[PDB]
């Protein structure tokens, strides 16, 4: 059962200006990803002080990058607290309206996309360099979804079948087909470097085939 919804217009208009406005400053994607698995992450390990029992679908607290040139897909995995139904469909997008709006008004007054992340809506750079983007994600109060979207208007939630989580969240990027570099290893380990090396979680740069 495939669930279709629409974006509310603030988040579409700020989809298609990502994907339509010229910006070659692109890698700066990675660094969004990275800081909201980072903020799942302590998400987690805070509300673990007081109840240990939220652990117990998973202990590790990390970030796995993992290219695929085969499927042309860059896959951002943590075990941060992971998002619910509600999350997915009316939560965070409704923290994303304000946050929106205010990002389009600083671009409007001279800032640049670079700056999302103070206005709390960074995921949205994946659109920069994916031209599909799908969610997995497991909370420990929810069942394991996904979440996809290629823009357009529209974004898509299901329950998954695939393979069990435990907890956390799986960004799968689905790059554009002249974004390629951001599969190969040494792109990565520089990226990372520049704008993650900071990172409070051990962040393991999966090799290939
Ligand atoms: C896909 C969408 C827009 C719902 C997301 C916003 C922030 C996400 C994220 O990376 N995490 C949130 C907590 C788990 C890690 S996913
Ligand atoms: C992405 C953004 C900024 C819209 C978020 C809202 C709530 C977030 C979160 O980490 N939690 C969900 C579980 C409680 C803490 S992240």
């Amino acid at each position: 059962e495939v669930e279709t919804f629409a974006f509310q217009a603030e988040i579409a208009q700020l989809m298609s200006l990502i994907i339509n406005t010229f910006y070659s400053n692109k890698e700066i994607f990675l660094r969004e990803l990275i800081s909201n698995s980072s903020d799942a992450l302590d998400k987690i390990r805070y509300e673990s002080l007081t109840d240990p029992s939220k652990l117990d679908s998973g202990k590790e607290l990390h970030i796995n990058l993992i290219p695929n040139k085969q499927d042309r897909t860059l896959t951002i995995v943590d075990t941060g607290i992971g998002m619910t139904k509600a999350d997915l469909i009316n939560n965070l997008g409704t923290i994303a309206k304000s946050g929106t709006k205010a990002f389009m008004e600083a671009l409007q007054a001279g800032a640049d996309i670079s700056m999302i992340g103070q206005f709390g809506v960074g995921f949205y750079s994946a659109y920069l360099v994916a031209e599909k983007v799908t969610v997995i994600t497991k909370h420990n109060d929810d069942e394991q979804y996904a979440w996809e979207s290629s823009a357009g208007g529209s974004f898509t939630v299901r329950t998954d079948t695939g393979e069990p989580m435990g907890r956390g969240t799986k960004v799968i990027l689905h790059l554009k087909e002249d974004q390629t570099e951001y599969l190969e290893e040494r792109r990565i380990k520089e990226i990372v470097k520049k704008h993650s090396q900071f990172i409070g979680y051990p962040i393991t740069l999966f090799v290939e085939k």
